[PDB]
């Protein structure tokens, strides 16, 4: 579990959203496996407006934080679960590290900011959701 805020909005796993969440919908995508609410209280919580390619992700199944590098966001195949059909997630990033079920929400740090939250995992990968292209969070 875990969510961005930033500003009036809260960003969250779409598979993790809710009933408040749906009841304050802002925007959602499928997708990506990404929801963003509303809230009534300010949020302060930097976007990373940039390239980075290395960083800081939480893994709350260790209770520890782990340096990684990433692939830049792209459309990768993703496994059918209880939440999804077998699909192509994309803005999807992968790094070699460590993820369990429970870990999705977890955010992912570079020097510049929030770049995104993990939303898959599994074979010694971890995924995230990237969300430094919704350049509309800030304003
Ligand atoms: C989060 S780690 C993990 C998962 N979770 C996922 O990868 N999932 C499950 C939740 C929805 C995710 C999505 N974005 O479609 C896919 C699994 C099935 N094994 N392991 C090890
Ligand atoms: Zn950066």
């Amino acid at each position: 579990s875990g969510a961005i805020y930033v500003g009036n909005y809260r960003v969250v796993n779409r598979h993790l959203a809710t009933h408040n969440d749906w009841a304050n919908l802002v925007w959602e995508d499928s997708s990506r496996d990404l929801l963003v609410s509303s809230t009534t209280a300010q949020g302060c919580d930097t976007i990373a407006r940039c390239d980075c390619q290395t960083g800081v992700y939480y893994c709350s199944s260790r209770r520890k934080h782990y340096p990684v590098s990433f692939s830049k966001p792209s459309l990768i195949f993703v496994e059918a679960s209880e939440y999804y059909p077998a699909r192509y997630q994309s803005h999807l990033m992968l790094a070699v590290g460590h993820s369990e079920p429970g870990d999705c929400g977890g955010i992912l740090r570079c020097q510049h900011g929030v770049v995104g939250i993990v939303s898959t995992g599994g074979n010694g990968l971890v995924g995230f959701a990237d969300v430094r292209d919704l350049l509309w969070l800030d304003e």
